[PDB]
């Protein structure tokens, strides 16, 4: 059996696991022709997010039996083309809770302390900015969490207890006792969260219900002094609404790690604003998180080649 | 009685407290001649850090009975000239523990997530940096704390419990039980802290013993992958040693909020490096912290004018 890695894994341990049982070829940032030639006789494919696996490549891969993404997202793979050939598409979700939690805290604190802005002011000799702008004390402020899942709960717990924040959570699919557990208050009215919050951090699953759930109307209800943090999925925010909200001062700032579409263009209208900070979809990509996802991707590839059913099938009908 | 504020307070509540009992004049970023004319008939003086109160101004102030700084630092005031005239010099220390704790966490997390760097990479269209640089997971890393006082203990507590870090503390004037209380380990050998730590955060009092205690030899013992965080006092670091340490990759980065001297010059050699981030001595300057220091400065000014002894006398011999 031969296996093709389109893009490197997040940690070489998954590659050595694969090399012990299959013939592996790795290609980095490939052109389409490289993909076409290397995929023809291969049994398994790994795809480093967010590069795309199209129907032409899938059709050219005569022996292909398993496709594994690098993380949770499967929007870059032509899943329909893979199910038509009966090819298993496999996921690697939920291995980066701690990484994203830490990343969310870093971005909440960064906005609160105005870190990126005050850094340039000092590097530009404007230390006298001490007399103009002031950092925000997180203690006693209200954090609003959209989505009280694995990451939302962990962020909720740290902010209420260690950082002494009041935390509200909006999540229609969770009991109020789950908020109590992490010292938060569940709220059924998103409006109450939006009007109450000094910081809003998005952690919901991307559904039809949450797609673009943060639009202009939401940004109007938010405090003008409040900040948005999005480490969930890019589609949760209606991007031009955020541009307008930032421009017209409907909110005070933003920190985002997830874009729509991905990769974002080099002329994205949000890059202009100084009160909007960015990270290139790395909240879940620490060495520890990458090692878990790499081992998970290798394992699910091997199990399919050995006929054992893997845990994270995206198209269980095949 | 008349009172002069050289620089604004960190919150207008101390000024309204003063105006209720005295005739107040406020001057912002003044030239020396403004200070000389406004100080002659005044009974009390407030000095916004870090502007200087020199012996000429103190000699021109015939009715001056109390000088209060804005915060802990008194190095900008000619204390010797004030004691020669029997003038009380008063401090306002210890009112910003929570502010500095939060600020230290923001800077530890910022360095760990490479925040300022990854922000420019996205704003410059280099989202593909995902494949080059990776953030650091704080869980299980070793934090070394120099100075287990009010702020050091609070930082220690949050990092060991909420952030799941291993914390070592070096502090010759503290029992090992104090480290146990915040889930840290006291270490008597600074070398052990330096060689063990992935992040070193400075929180000691500035003494002869701690002055420039972080020099080149210390930076050599630190891990090349480790980061320095300094929110204590600028004199704790030998500044050109840090420039050398950063240049020659003895440490991996730095986040500093306190300079030597203050204010720092516009051509400070550290501004060049991208792995060194800055804030203009604002770790203790949140609205909540400023309001406490402002009320404390007003109160100590009024008590001296009313002959009641204030709590934070710097020259108790007068
Ligand atoms: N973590 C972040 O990246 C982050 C988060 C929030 C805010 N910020 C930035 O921080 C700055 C402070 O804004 P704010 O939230 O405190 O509200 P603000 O009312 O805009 O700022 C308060 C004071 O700072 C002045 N100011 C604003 N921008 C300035 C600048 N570039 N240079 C010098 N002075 C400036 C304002 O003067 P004028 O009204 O005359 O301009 C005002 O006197 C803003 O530029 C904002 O974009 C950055
Ligand atoms: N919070 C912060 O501000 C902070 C903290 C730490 C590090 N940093 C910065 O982050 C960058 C990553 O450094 P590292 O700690 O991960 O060790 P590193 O070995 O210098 O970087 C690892 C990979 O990233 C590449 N790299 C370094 N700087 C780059 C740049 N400006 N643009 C594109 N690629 C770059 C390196 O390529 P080459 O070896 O060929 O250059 C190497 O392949 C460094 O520039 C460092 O100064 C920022
Ligand atoms: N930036 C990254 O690298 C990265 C890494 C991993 C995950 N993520 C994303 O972060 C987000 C959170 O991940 P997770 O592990 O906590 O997922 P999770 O499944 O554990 O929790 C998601 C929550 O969303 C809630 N939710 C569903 N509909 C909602 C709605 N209309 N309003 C509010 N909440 C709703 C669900 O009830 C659930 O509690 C996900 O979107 C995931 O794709 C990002
Ligand atoms: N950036 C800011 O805005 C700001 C604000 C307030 C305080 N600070 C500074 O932060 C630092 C910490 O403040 P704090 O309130 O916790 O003071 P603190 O008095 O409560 O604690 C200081 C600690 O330093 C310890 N120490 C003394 N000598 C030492 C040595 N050789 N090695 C290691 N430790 C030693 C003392 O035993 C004490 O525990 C101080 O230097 C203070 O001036 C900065």
């Amino acid at each position: 059996h031969k296996v093709l890695l389109i893009g490197k894994m997040y940690d070489e341990i998954g590659e050595k696991l694969l090399a012990e049982y299959t013939n592996v070829e790795i290609i980095k940032e490939p052109k389409q022709h490289q993909i076409h030639e290397a995929i023809q006789d291969v049994s398994g494919v790994f795809v480093r997010y967010p590069t795309k696996l199209d129907a032409q490549a899938i059709g050219l891969a005569k022996n292909l039996k398993v496709i594994s993404t690098s993380g949770f997202g499967t929007d870059a793979i032509d899943i329909a083309a893979a199910t038509k050939r009966g090819i298993v598409v496999v996921n690697n979700p939920g291995l980066s809770t701690t990484a994203v939690t830490e990343h969310t805290l870093s971005m909440i604190l960064a906005l609160a302390k105005k870190l990126t802005f005050l850094n340039q002011c000092v590097k530009a000799g404007n230390y006298l900015i001490r007399n103009q702008v002031q950092p925000i004390q997180l203690e006693g402020k209200t954090l609003g969490i959209v989505g009280l899942g694995a990451i939302g709960s962990a962020v909720a717990k740290i902010c209420s207890t260690a950082l002494q924040m009041r935390v509200l959570a909006y999540d229609p699919y969770v009991p109020s006792g789950k908020a109590d557990t992490v010292r938060a208050t569940l709220v059924q009215d998103l409006d109450y969260l939006l009007t109450e919050s000094d910081f809003v951090s998005l952690h919901p699953e991307l559904t039809d219900e949450t797609c673009e759930m943060f639009d202009l109307e939401a940004f109007k209800k938010m405090k003008p002094s409040a900040f948005l943090i999005n480490t969930s999925r890019g589609k949760v925010v209606r991007q031009p609404d955020l541009v307008t909200a930032i421009r017209e001062k409907l909110i005070a700032g933003a920190a985002i790690d997830v874009f729509e579409p991905e990769p974002p263009a080099i002329n994205n209208p949000l890059y202009e604003f100084d009160n909007v900070i960015f990270s290139p979809h790395l909240a879940g990509v620490t060495p520890e998180a990458g090692m878990a996802a790499a081992l998970s991707a290798a394992n699910q590839i091997l199990q399919v080649l050995q006929g054992e059913k893997p845990p994270y099938i995206i198209n269980p009908k095949v």
